[PDB]
């Protein structure tokens, strides 16, 4: 659904959306653990979102 | 090692100078533990001196 109200709506609506859950069963894109460790490494701790 | 060495040599003027000593002896400026925590706690792991 396109609709822009916000940001937080938006992903969380994208969340709950049915084909978005079928494309996660094949895992290409299932976040692997070492996938995670790379993007977690990525972020800085001087700015600051958590 | 930081920057001008004239702070430097600034504050060991002031560090070996006599009156200073002789200040730093009665004691509520002796740094208490806890004081010494607040102000470690207070210092971030963003901006680091060190």
């Amino acid at each position: 659904h396109l609709p822009s109200a916000d940001w937080q709506r938006a992903a969380l609506s994208l969340w709950t959306h049915r084909t978005f859950r079928e494309v996660l069963k094949e895992e290409d894109v299932h976040l692997t653990y070492q996938d995670w460790l790379h993007l977690e490494l990525e972020i800085q701790p001087e700015a600051d979102a958590l």
